[PDB]
Formats: structure tokens, C-alpha cells, sequence
């Protein structure tokens, strides 16, 4: 608890920064005919946003609400994390933004949710650490994976069928890594003898690690199937809507319980 | 115990729901409803998105009753889990199926009776809610839910008249919504009070929070259905003010009430 708020902070700068440029750069005819051949997009983005608005007003309760210090600290980087996954919401629904065209099918790369997405996974990986009182060398290096892993996706979207294969496989590769690492480090925490105490019981770190593993697996595998032409562009999206709400409020509603049961 | 007694009303509001889907199933014109969802392109996503947004919300009052810090707390946590369901459901129901519909005199939009039938099963239990937290007179309690069933049957009723009749009923409507928060509001502000007997399960600034929350949530529908019978705003834009209502009402609710465990 030595200000989480100055993470907070950094994240909302990168943000700004990214999304300055994003509207610079963005060609306004090229996300007209997008929303055009794809009308449920911006009733998507809008949804998911105002979602967020109300996870982020639920976070902020959790956290003016000291029952613990230790569940101050943890309550406010999902606020943040939140907050920046509502903006970048509110962004894509109503904005001109930058985006790529895919090799696969000349579908739209969103550059503004690859960028929520390196600010926040890694901050949500640093938050594992804390409930998990794990190595900060350990966290830091699952954080640092993810970062390349997401850029990694971000990338084989523009490259051509055999480099694409190669970057995506070691991205996929690399989550593996993560997931297990994470799974570890939670695992340590759950044991007897494990100094010093975690701020959540042994269930709710149980929880967690099962929580992420299902929410996180849906973005790897929407981006397979339609990469590959099972699904449709517009299905997608919906999938990755409800798996980025589910994989935050997920983690705000196992430690609203937390609360209630100490 | 208190615990059982929410579980009933649960039950007998899940039962009346299947009834009302039954009869909206076996009814439906699914010709019709096709070209609502071709005419108005952003429906389906409106309702699935908010059935998705209630499953979570309904997610987050069962962990709060599981949990309760005291056995009020589990009673008041256990009938926004139902609500919170009943809405769930409602709204998958109509992103997903055929349900039979009115067509309104005004513009010949849409009335969908499942909107209206998850309002009569949830605001007046709702109100029930208000009560519990309030330790309010049942008599007062049983007023208002049944001047608000009343109320919600006045606007579907209204939307299928002609101009003066349909002016009439509205008003009336509109009128017994105000004489409802009017009375909310009281029985909240005795409760408030210091010498208050018996002492309310919430503190004093948290019974202040859910009278102005209800307030301002509530009134979004009355203003909806006001500005789009008249021209002002159009269907779809009219849909999604009233999903962000719905789903804001009863999750505030739930928000005020996480706080008021976490306070000790
Ligand atoms: C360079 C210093 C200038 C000082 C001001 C700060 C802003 C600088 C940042 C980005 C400028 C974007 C310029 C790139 C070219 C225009 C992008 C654009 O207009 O998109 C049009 C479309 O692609 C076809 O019509
Ligand atoms: C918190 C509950 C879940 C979230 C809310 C569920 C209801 C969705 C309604 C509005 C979303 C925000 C407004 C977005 C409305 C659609 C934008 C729009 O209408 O765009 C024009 C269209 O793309 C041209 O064909
Ligand atoms: C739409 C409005 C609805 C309300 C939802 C907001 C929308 C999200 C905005 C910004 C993201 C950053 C928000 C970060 C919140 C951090 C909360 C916190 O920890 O604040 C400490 C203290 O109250 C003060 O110093
Ligand atoms: C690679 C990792 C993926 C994460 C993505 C988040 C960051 C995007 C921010 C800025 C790029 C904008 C600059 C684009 C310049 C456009 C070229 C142009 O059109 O000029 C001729
Ligand atoms: C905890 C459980 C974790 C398990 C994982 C959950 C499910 C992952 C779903 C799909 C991964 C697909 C990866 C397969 C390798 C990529 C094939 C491919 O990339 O297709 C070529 C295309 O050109 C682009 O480059
Ligand atoms: C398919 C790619 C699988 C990647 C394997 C990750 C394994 C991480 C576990 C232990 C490492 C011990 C140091
Ligand atoms: C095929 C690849 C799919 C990827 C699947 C990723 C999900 C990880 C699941 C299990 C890892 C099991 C081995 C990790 C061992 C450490 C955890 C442990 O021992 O559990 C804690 C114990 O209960 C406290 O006392
Ligand atoms: C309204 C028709 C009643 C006649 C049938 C007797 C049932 C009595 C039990 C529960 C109803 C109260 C529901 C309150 C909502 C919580
Ligand atoms: C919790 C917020 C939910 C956000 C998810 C929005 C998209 C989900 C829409 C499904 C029906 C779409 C059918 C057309
Ligand atoms: C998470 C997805 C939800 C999807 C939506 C489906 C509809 C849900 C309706 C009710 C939910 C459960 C209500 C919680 C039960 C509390 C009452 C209780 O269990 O106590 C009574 C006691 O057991 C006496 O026998
Ligand atoms: C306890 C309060 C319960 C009272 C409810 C009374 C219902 C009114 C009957 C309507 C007839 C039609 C019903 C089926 C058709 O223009
Ligand atoms: C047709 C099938 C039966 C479903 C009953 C409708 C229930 C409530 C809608 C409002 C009631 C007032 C209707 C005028
Ligand atoms: C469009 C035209 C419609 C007209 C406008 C809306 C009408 C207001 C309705 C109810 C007010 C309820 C009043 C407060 C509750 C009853 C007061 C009461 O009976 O108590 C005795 C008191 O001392 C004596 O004022
Ligand atoms: C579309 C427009 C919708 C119209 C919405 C109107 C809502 C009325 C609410 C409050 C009025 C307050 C005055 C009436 C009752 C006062 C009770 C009270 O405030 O009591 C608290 C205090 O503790 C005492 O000691
Ligand atoms: C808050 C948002 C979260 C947790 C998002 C998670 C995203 C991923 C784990 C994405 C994984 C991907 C790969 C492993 C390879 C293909 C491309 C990605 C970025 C979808
Ligand atoms: C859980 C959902 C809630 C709180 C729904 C509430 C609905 C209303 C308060 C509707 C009010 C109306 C009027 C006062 C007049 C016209 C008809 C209505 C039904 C739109």
C-alpha cells in the first residue's frame, strides 16, 4: 500500500498518449465503412462501456471502504483497470481511431484494445503478487511475457501466413508460460506453512487462478477461430466484449466476498 | 425463517414469469418480429448485452448472500439476486426468441409485454425491499406495490389507445408514479430518524443514498416513454436509455448495499 494511486496514474498518461495519436493518424472514411459493414460494433463498444463505468463505481465503494489496508491497495488497481478498460470502451463506440486490416481476411486490428490490454493485464498480473505475496522478480517477468505476448498478437495480424503462424505460436506459447507461472505463484500462497500470510484466504486464491484461466483463454481462442474463418468478424467481437468485462468484474466480485467473509 | 420467506416470493415470481414467456411463446407472430429485428438492427444486441450485464449483477448478490455479515443482510442480498434473475432472464428471452408485441397508437412501435411483465414481478418487490430496510408500516408497503403494478399496466394499457383515453391513462399513471416516490421517500426519512424504534439494518447515510438512487433511476422510464411518443427521440434510442435504466436501477441498489456490509 505505497500508493497504487501513482500506477494508476502512469497507466492513464500511456493511455492518453496512445490515444492522442490514434486520432491523429486515423483515416475517418476508412472507420466509416467499417461501422457501416459492421452495424453492431458500436452497440457493442457502447455496452461494454457503460459496463465498466458501473464495475469502476463498484471498485471505488470496495475501496473507501477499508475493511482491511490490505483490501484498500487491492480494491484500487481495479479501479483503475477498470476505469482504463471503460474509456478505451467509450473510444472505439464513438471516436475515429487507427486501426490495421488483418492478412487473413482484411478485418479490423483495434489498436486501442491491444493498448487496454498492455496497460492492464500486466497491472492485473502485479495485483496476482500482491494477493498471492509472491517473488516481485516472478511477477514482473509473467508481466513482461504478457506485454510481448499481446504486441506478438497485435503483429501476426499484418504479417503474411508463415511468420504469422511462427509470431501468433510463440505468443500462444508464451501464454501457456504465464498461466502456469501464475498458477504457481498463487499455489505457493496456498499453503500451510507460507510466510508471510496472504491478505485472502486459501478458497478465494483458489478462485482467482481459476477465474483467469477462463476468462484470459477466450481472446486466444476467438482470434483462432476467426482468424481461420469459423466465426464471423461481428461474433468476435462479442466474444471479446463479454470476456474482457467477465475477466475484471471476475476479480472484483471473488474479493467483494472476501470483505463480507473477514 | 426470513431466509425462507424470500425464497417463496423468489419462487412465486419465477412461476409467473414462465407463465407470462409461456403465453408470449405460443402467441408470438414470428413474421412480425423478424421485421422489428430488420427494421431496428440494434435490439438484439441491446438486450443480449444487458441479459449478460444482469447474470453478472445476479453473480454478485448470491456471493452477498452466501456471505451475510447478519441474517437481515442475507434477506436483503437474496431478493436482489431474484430481481436481479427475473430481469436476466426477461432480457435473454427477448434477444432470443419470438415473443408476442403490441404495436403502439402513437407511432406503431413495439410495446414488449416481457419489458412490462419483468417490471410488474420485480418493482413492486422492489418497493417490498425498500420496506425491509426501512422497518416500514406493511400496510404502507403493500400501497405503493400495488399502486406501481397498477401504474406499469396503465403505461402498456395506454400505448394501445386512441389519443384521449391514451392521454388519461398515461397522466393517471404518471401521477400514481409520483404519489409512489412521494411515499417511498417518507418511509425512508423515518427511518432516518434518531429515536427511530425498531433501528434500521442499514446506517443513516445509506437509507438517504437508496431513496435519491430510485429517484433518479426510476424517472428515466416515465421520460423515455414522454419523449419518444411524442417524436423527439426515436425506438432504438428509446431501447437503450431504457436498458442502462433498468440495469442502473436495480444494480445500485445491490452497490449501496455491498457498501453498507464492508462499514462496521
Ligand atoms: C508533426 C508535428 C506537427 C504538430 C502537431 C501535433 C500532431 C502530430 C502527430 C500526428 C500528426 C498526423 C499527421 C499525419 C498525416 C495526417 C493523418 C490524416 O489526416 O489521415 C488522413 C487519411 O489517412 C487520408 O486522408
Ligand atoms: C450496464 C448494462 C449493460 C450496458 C448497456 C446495455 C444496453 C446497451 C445500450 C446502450 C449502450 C451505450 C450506447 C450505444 C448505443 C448504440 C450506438 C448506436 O446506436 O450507433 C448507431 C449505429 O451503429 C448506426 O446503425
Ligand atoms: C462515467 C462516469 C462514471 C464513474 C466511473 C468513472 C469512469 C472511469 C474514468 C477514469 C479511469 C480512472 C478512475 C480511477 C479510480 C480510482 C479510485 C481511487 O482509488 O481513488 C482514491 C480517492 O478516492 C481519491 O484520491
Ligand atoms: C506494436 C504493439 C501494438 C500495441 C498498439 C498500441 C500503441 C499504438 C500507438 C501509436 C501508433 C500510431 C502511429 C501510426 C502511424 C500511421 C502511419 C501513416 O499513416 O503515415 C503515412
Ligand atoms: C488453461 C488452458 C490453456 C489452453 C489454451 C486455451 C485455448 C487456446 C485457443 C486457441 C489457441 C490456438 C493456438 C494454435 C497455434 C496457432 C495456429 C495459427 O496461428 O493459425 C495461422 C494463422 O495464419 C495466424 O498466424
Ligand atoms: C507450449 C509452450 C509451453 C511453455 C512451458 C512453460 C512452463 C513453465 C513451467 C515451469 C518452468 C520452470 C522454470
Ligand atoms: C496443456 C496446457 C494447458 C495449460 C493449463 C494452465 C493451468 C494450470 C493448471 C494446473 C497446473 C498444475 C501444476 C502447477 C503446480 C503448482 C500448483 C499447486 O501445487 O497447487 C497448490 C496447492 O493446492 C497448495 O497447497
Ligand atoms: C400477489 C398474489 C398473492 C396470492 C398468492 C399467495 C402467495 C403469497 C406468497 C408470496 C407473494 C408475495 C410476493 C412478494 C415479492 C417478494
Ligand atoms: C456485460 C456487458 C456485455 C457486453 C457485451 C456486448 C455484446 C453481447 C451481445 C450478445 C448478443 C448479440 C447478438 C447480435
Ligand atoms: C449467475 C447466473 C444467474 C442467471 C439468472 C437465473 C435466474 C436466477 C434467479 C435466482 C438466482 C438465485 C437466488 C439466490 C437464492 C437465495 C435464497 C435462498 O437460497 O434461501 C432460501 C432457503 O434456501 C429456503 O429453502
Ligand atoms: C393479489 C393481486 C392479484 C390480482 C391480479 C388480478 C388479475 C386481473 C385479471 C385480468 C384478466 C385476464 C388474465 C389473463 C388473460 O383487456
Ligand atoms: C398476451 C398474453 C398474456 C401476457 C400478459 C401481459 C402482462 C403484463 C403486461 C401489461 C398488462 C396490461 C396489458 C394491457
Ligand atoms: C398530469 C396531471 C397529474 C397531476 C400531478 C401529479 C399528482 C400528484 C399525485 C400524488 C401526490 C401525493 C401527495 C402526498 C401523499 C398524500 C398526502 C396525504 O394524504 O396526507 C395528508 C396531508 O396532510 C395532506 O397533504
Ligand atoms: C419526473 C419527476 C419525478 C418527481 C420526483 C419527486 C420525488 C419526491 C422526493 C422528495 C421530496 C421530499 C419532500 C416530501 C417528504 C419528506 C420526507 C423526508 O425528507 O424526511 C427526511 C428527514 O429525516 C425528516 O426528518
Ligand atoms: C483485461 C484484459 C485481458 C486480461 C486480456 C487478455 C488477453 C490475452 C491473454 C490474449 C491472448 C493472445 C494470445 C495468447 C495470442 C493471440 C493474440 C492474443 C493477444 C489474443
Ligand atoms: C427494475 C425496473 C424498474 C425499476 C422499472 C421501472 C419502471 C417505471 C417506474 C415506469 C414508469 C412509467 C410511468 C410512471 C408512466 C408511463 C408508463 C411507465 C411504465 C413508463
Amino acid at each position: 500500500t505505497k500508493e497504487v494511486q501513482w500506477q494508476g496514474i502512469f497507466m492513464i498518461i500511456v493511455w492518453l498518449c496512445v490515444m492522442g495519436s490514434l486520432i491523429f493518424f486515423a483515416n475517418p472514411e476508412a472507420s466509416r465503412r467499417v461501422f457501416a459493414k459492421f452495424s453492431h460494433l458500436q452497440s457493442f463498444y457502447g455496452a461494454t462501456s457503460v459496463a465498466f463505468a458501473f464495475a469502476t463505481g463498484l471498485d471505488i465503494l470496495a475501496y473507501v471502504n477499508a475493511v482491511s489496508d490490505e483490501k484498500r491497495v487491492l480494491s484500487g488497481i481495479l479501479a483503475y483497470v477498470d476505469g482504463v478498460a471503460c474509456i478505451s470502451y467509450l473510444s472505439m463506440a464513438t471516436l475515429n481511431l487507427y486501426f490495421l486490416v488483418d492478412s487473413t481476411q482484411g478485418n479490423p486490428v483495434w489498436l486501442m484494445r491491444y493498448a487496454e490490454w498492455i496497460i492492464t493485464c500486466p497491472t492485473l498480473l502485479y495485483w496476482c503478487g500482491l494477493a498471492s505475496r509472491a517473488d516481485r522478480s516472478s511477477v514482473s517477468d509473467i508481466a513482461t511475457a504478457d506485454a510481448l505476448l499481446l504486441a506478438g498478437g497485435a503483429l501476426s495480424s499484418i504479417l503474411p501466413s508463415w511468420p504469422a503462424f511462427f509470431v501468433f505460436a510463440g505468443s500462444f506459447a508464451t501464454y501457456i508460460y504465464v498461466m502456469l507461472h501464475m498458477w504457481g505463484m498463487f499455489g505457493k500462497a496456498m499453503q500451510p506453512d507460507f510466510q508471510p500470510p496472504p491478505p485472502l484466504p486459501r478458497h478465494a486464491l483458489h478462485l482467482l487462478r481459476c477465474e483467469i484461466v477462463m476468462s484470459w483463454s477466450i481472446f486466444p481462442l476467438v482470434e483462432f477461430l476467426r482468424r481461420q474463418g469459423y466465426i464471423d468478424f461481428q461474433v468476435g467481437e462479442a466474444m471479446n466484449c463479454v470476456a474482457d468485462y467477465a475477466a475484471k468484474v471476475g476479480l472484483a466480485m471473488i474479493m467483494v466476498n472476501c470483505n463480507l467473509e473477514q
